[PDB]
């Protein structure tokens, strides 16, 4: 019966409420209890904050208007003000105190996962204060979760009028039985359960949340963690530069603050990053997502040396170049990851820092074949597999579906064996036609990656490891170097391939890398331990490129 | 026969040299006179500076190795160094200090603009010092004005070994006699006349110039004042973002640093901004330069009401949440400049600063309809000749070339008649088949107008002008509020339709309003007067919005 969700901001999805703030204020001051709270009411209806609350005046017009009335209260208890008494700055506090109530979103989230329609209904102002970014960063973070925010300003109706709840209904496309709606003001809820809404009083969270379960017969308290925000491709802006006649780069870019480019690895997409991308933009960077070169949206020539890292970090440089960023923060996963030490190596004036993930950065053995070194460890025999041309591209190009599903696996999930696979006569001669799906994904999502390599399949993407010589002799070049801007390796317990182990020796050419580590983690980190990558990266962004 | 120019970085593009710091350095110090130099460049082809301006070393493991020199040198001289000499420190003043030399940069852009190929030849190290990205910047700066960039450290070889010089001409397609080389170090120059090319000894700029310009025989030294740096489509980031099922909004990005958003008029592009998205990006801005919806690589739909005010506002919000941004500055000229003034008014949490090229905010009348308003002023009557959907479409998309040659006109190249259009009959009734070109656009500009406005047409364009009545309703309901966050009014002198007067009365609604005015300036005032509007944008952009 009930389909939709409507939650109040102040006190509800935001604490604390800036009316508590009132009384606070007073206790604080020493002033009359409820001073506060008449001059902010002063007037009803027709008063400065009902005024304010339909967007007829904005927050700094209403400032001095609360102030007389104020005054008008303080007289009339005949008390006095103190000196400096300061609604502006009463208010600044209070409104940058205010954080969202993150067990309200994870239920508003969670009712909405089971498809509830959910909405914010509010009675706000149009906030023109030299401070209104605090908010307007707030509401961002909030509006993205729900179907709709409806702001007393921007409709000109405030709660508790009748009107509002109406507009409410209309907007919702649900009749008043199918709603449960919940604000910590008992008058602004008495409109709404006249219509025969359910309605919750809020008062703790916790107990509110406990109504919300026991009306909705949904979970919500004590629930699992729940994974981060994950990205729509077709709510991402999509940014696309040519970076010579034949190459065009793609990449999805989310946030303001300091450039931060993510490089995915093989076979991948800029989708790869989808757990990190609303995270890192939460976090104040501006992130750019790669389609790296032969992937996605990004152009894709087929000749082998249009794949070597030099071409590749050359092009990656014009990148920057032509979207005007003397610097980015590059952070790499798989051959992404190999990509940005390089960056790190040739074009550190373009790099304000490097992370890595999995990859560990090992010097070109200037002894040895590149080859010789391939064939020394049984567990890159899947990258001689690579080497022949049309080869590998038969197998993974069959049958699309099964490939993704094949690779993308959790560590407990059967992953492939990267062992003996020349000798098998491929990757998938021991998989299953039709493999499970991973817990790391859902069906949607292992077609967005089939939809994504039908444009240019798989000749790109195995181009990458297809030279071996040409990146030995360019890395060759760097053995006299160190890396010295800020780094990260993040290793990944159970990536059987990229062990972490292979990571050890990178203090030699990196004496002051920093790491992480993350267990239970196979070699597709990104979707396999989102929560931790997350906190990871954002942790060493603040202290390190920052 | 010349065809080619070089020019050097150090001492040439970009000054005081660095070479020069250790001149000064020593004077300072009271150090011998040349021990500075003598530590730099001991060993010669073996030492230690070298191996930095080969690409071997990175610049923070060459300077122990230089401190280690001026140890030697000074013991040698039987002197000592002062208590917390600095080789660190030196040197990050020094390339601090040093800027490019605008004369140089504008010579090498003239001999380009004759069709010279031109190339920036240095000996440059890699820089991991902390404060790398101020060089960086000044090689973005400097490099996008020319045909290629060749770094000692990013090719191995160094000037003056020959072998640089066959990699430049190789490089240049050119043979040794068509190319000039310029350089402040005579050595370096030796190798190039030897091949025979012209070259120039570098001391001060104006000589320099005086022999390029008698070698190359154009005029480089007094020349008129060059016009802003311009956008080439193709070289630029393209975005776009999904507002909602069927509206896209596309942009053009450039820079970093806070997001500015650029609202063009009608019936313009995002490339009407060309001369102000380089010089705002590198004033140390985030450049949004809008297609508004129904132009360019924008959606398009028919709909009248798809373009009221309200629709197009909220529709420019969406499109900053997708985009992941809590405000941006808005930038507006002619409808575009009436839209920014309703982003203040509606959003002005969302909105950072707010300005307005010509068009001047008025409160709408409520007590008069606004097409009664707009019949008042003669000089509007061709916005009724826009109203009866498609005649306008009609005379506008009959012959795109002559539509905007006749439109895009400097005050003094007989502009349009904006007067009496209905009765007349059109807007070009009586204007020439081939109009002559303005001095403000080439042939090439007016063919990118023509070509985006093949996309659409102009019915998306003129429906701006069909929603009087519901942007004038929209409009009343903000008639208590004023605008009270950083705002910017620009008038044009010789604007006569939208006429400096028509903003007079702006401060009693915008009572801290800030102002410019552009003498000489027509309607279209971004290529007008590009050069006084981006020294306008940019001194209020740094002191309001910064
Ligand atoms: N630990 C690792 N598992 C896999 C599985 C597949 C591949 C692929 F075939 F895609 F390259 C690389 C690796 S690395
Ligand atoms: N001063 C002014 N000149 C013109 C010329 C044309 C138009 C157009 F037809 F494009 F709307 C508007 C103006 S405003
Ligand atoms: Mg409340
Ligand atoms: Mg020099």
């Amino acid at each position: 019966t009930l389909r939709a969700a409507v939650f109040d901001l102040d006190g509800v999805l935001a604490l604390p409420a800036v009316f508590g703030v009132l009384g606070r204020t007073e206790e604080a001051l020493a002033l009359p209890r409820g001073l506060l709270n008449d001059a902010f009411q002063k007037g009803g209806p027709e008063g400065a904050t009902t005024r304010l609350m339909k967007g007829e005046i904005t927050l700094s017009q209403w400032i001095p208007l609360m102030e007389e009335n104020c005054r008008k209260c303080s007289e009339t208890a005949k008390v006095c003000l103190p000196k400096n008494f300061s609604i502006k700055e009463i208010f600044d506090k209070a409104i940058s105190a205010r954080k969202i109530n993150r067990p309200m979103l994870q239920a508003a989230l969670m009712l909405r996962k089971k498809g509830f329609t959910t909405a914010i209904l509010t009675n706000t102002w149009l906030d023109d204060r030299a401070e209104r970014d605090g908010l307007a960063q707030l509401m961002c973070e909030l509006k993205m979760h729900f179907d709709f925010l409806i702001e007393s300003c921007q409709v000109g109706m405030v709660k508790p009028e009748p009107q509002i709840y109406k507009f409410l209904l209309d907007t919702l496309k649900a009749s008043p039985s199918e709603v449960v709606f919940l604000d910590d003001i008992g008058a602004n809820l008495k409109p709404a359960r006249d219509l025969g809404m359910v309605t919750i009083l809020v008062q703790d969270t916790d107990t509110a949340l406990k109504e919300l379960e026991k009306v909705t017969g949904i979970q919500l308290l004590n629930t699992p963690a729940p994974l981060p925000t994950s990205c729509n491709p077709s709510d991402m802006s999509h940014g696309y530069v040519t970076v010579k006649p034949r190459v065009r780069l793609h990449f999805v870019e989310l946030g303001s603050g300091p450039a931060v480019c993510l490089c995915h690895g093989f076979p991948e997409s800029w989708y790869s990053w989808r757990y990190q991308i609303p995270a890192l933009a939460q976090a104040g960077y501006r992130v750019l997502a790669m389609d790296m070169k032969g992937y996605g949206e990004s152009s894709a020539p087929p000749e082998i040396e249009e794949y070597c890292m030099e071409v590749l970090c050359k092009e990656m440089v014009t990148f920057l170049d032509k979207l005007g960023l003397s610097q980015a923060v590059f952070i790499g996963h798989d051959w992404g990851g190999m990509l940005v030490w390089y960056m790190a190596l040739f074009y550190p004036e373009r790099v304000r820092a490097v992370a890595s993930l999995n990859t560990p950065f090992i010097p070109a053995n200037p002894n040895m074949s590149p080859l010789e070194s391939i064939k020394a460890n049984p567990v890159f025999d899947y990258q001689l597999y690579f080497q022949e041309p049309g080869v590998a591209e038969a197998e993974l190009e069959q049958n699309l579906s099964r490939t993704f599903k094949s690779l993308f696996r959790a560590s407990d999930e059967s992953v492939l064996s990267m062992h003996k696979v020349c000798e098998a006569g491929g990757l998938f001669v021991n998989s299953p036609e039709e493999p499970s799906l991973s817990r790391m994904v859902t069906e949607e999502e292992i077609q967005f990656y089939v939809q994504q390599f039908k444009k240019s399949g798989f000749r790109g993407p195995l181009n990458w490891y297809r030279n071996m010589e040409r990146n030995w002799k360019w890395a060759c070049k760097s053995l006299g170097r160190k890396i010295l801007i800020p780094a990260l390796m993040v290793t990944a317990e159970k990536d059987f391939v990229l062990v972490p182990q292979m990571s050890q020796h990178m203090e030699d050419w990196i004496p002051h890398l920093k790491r992480g580590h993350i267990e239970d983690c196979g070699h597709w980190t990104q979707m396999d331990k989102p929560t931790e990558v997350n906190q990871i990266l954002i942790k060493w962004l603040d202290s390190d490129a920052r």
